[PDB]
């Protein structure tokens, strides 16, 4: 048995054991907060994530299964996966706290750009490996929706990783309209939407779309890509929201090289086919991996996709307890992975 030891952080007493050392607050995470920390048994930072009230509720108790159900799975560089899970409880009738293990990751998207005029080539390094770790996700039929520089975890190399994926005040500025606007239907290429907002965003200096609501967010974007066709209401259930968009003044679509002058071509090309409304007609992450713009990360060999992901229990119903003991068996089950689990190419 591990030896634990108690530790308040963040106001609350963590307890987790001996072998992870000196932990340091370092924010907030999708239901929970996360502490850096040294792992004595391989020297090596990590971050852990306690979860916050993980058997509270009904809600609580499945979002925990399937975070856990979900980092489970990832096995991507490019997406936040598990070192390791634990619990200080020493039976079932004890569960009643989560704590989760990844690299520690010192920084997000916004760390990187904030202060920092960045070089073509480390922008296309930034995006080529966001979209690595979309292909991975999106091959697992799981999507982000929300994604965003502040989910996008980055090391001290510019290495970068996906997190917060299938599953307070938010930003809403890299938000897909139809994710938005909650318009009926949605593919993967959400997030493809959100990778344009961030490229445009490391390129320029200047947010895309910093809209002060709902409305004033559409009408930039309008005001770039023009006014959509009637096809496009198809989509959009409420007959006020269709009749508003229907009532704009027409807008033409802008040149994207006027937009983002000085840019480099390739990337304003991108640009193009990833800022469409049309969402059938937005380019894949497996596609855009493929375009010149990426030409000199670009390797096949190197851009998996993922083992097949049963999400069945998504539509199930179970009461708390079923859920807390479905978990507890997730955290039991766990196999740590190999600390080098990689080979020269
Ligand atoms: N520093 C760091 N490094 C790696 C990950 C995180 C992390 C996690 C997280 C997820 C799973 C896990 F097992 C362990 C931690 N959740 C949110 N964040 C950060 C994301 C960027 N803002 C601060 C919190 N933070
Ligand atoms: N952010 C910008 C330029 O500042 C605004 C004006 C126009 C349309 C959108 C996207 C670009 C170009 C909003
Ligand atoms: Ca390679
Ligand atoms: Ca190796
Ligand atoms: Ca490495
Ligand atoms: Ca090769
Ligand atoms: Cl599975």
């Amino acid at each position: 048995r591990p030896t634990f030891y108690r530790q308040e952080l963040n106001k609350t007493i963590w307890e987790v054991p001996e072998r992870y050392q000196n932990l340091s607050p370092v924010g907030s995470g999708a239901y929970g907060s996360v502490c850096a920390a040294f792992d004595t048994k391989t020297g090596h930072r990590v971050a852990v994530k306690k979860l916050s009230r993980p058997f509270q509720s009904i809600i609580h108790a499945k979002r925990t299964y399937r975070e856990l159900r979900l980092l489970k799975h990832m096995k991507h560089e490019n997406v936040i996966g598990l070192l390791d899970v634990f619990t200080p409880a020493r039976s079932l009738e004890e569960f009643n706290d989560v704590y989760l293990v990844t690299h520690l990751m010192g920084a997000d998207l916004n760390n990187i750009v904030k202060c920092q005029k960045l070089t073509d080539d480390h922008v296309q390094f930034l995006i080529y490996q966001i979209l690595r770790g979309l292909k991975y996700i999106h091959s697992a039929d799981i999507i982000h929706r929300d994604l965003k520089p502040s989910n996008l975890a980055v090391n001290e190399d510019s290495e970068l990783k996906i997190l917060d994926f299938g599953l307070y005040v938010a930003t809403r500025w890299y938000r897909a309209p139809e994710i938005m606007l909650n318009w009926m239907h949605y593919n993967q290429t959400v997030d493809i939407w959100s990778v344009g907002c961030i490229m445009a965003e490391l390129l320029t200096g200047r947010t895309l779309f910093p809209g002060t609501d709902h409305i004033d967010q559409l009408k930039l974007i309008l005001r770039l890509v023009g006014t959509p066709g009637a096809e496009l209401l198809k989509k959009i259930s409420s007959e006020s929201a269709r009749n508003y968009i229907q009532s704009l003044a027409q807008m033409p679509k802008m040149n994207f090289a006027n937009v983002f002058i000085g840019a480099n071509p390739l990337a304003v090309d991108l640009l193009e086919k990833m800022l469409v409304l049309d969402s059938d007609k937005r380019i894949t992450a497996a596609q855009a991996l493929a375009h010149a713009y990426f030409a000199q990360y670009h390797d096949p060999d190197d851009e998996p996709v993922a083992d097949p992901y049963d999400q069945s229990f998504e539509s199930r119903d179970l009461l708390i307890d079923e859920w807390k003991s479905l978990t507890y068996d997730e955290v039991i089950s766990f196999v740590p992975p190999p600390l080098d689990q990689e080979e020269m190419e």
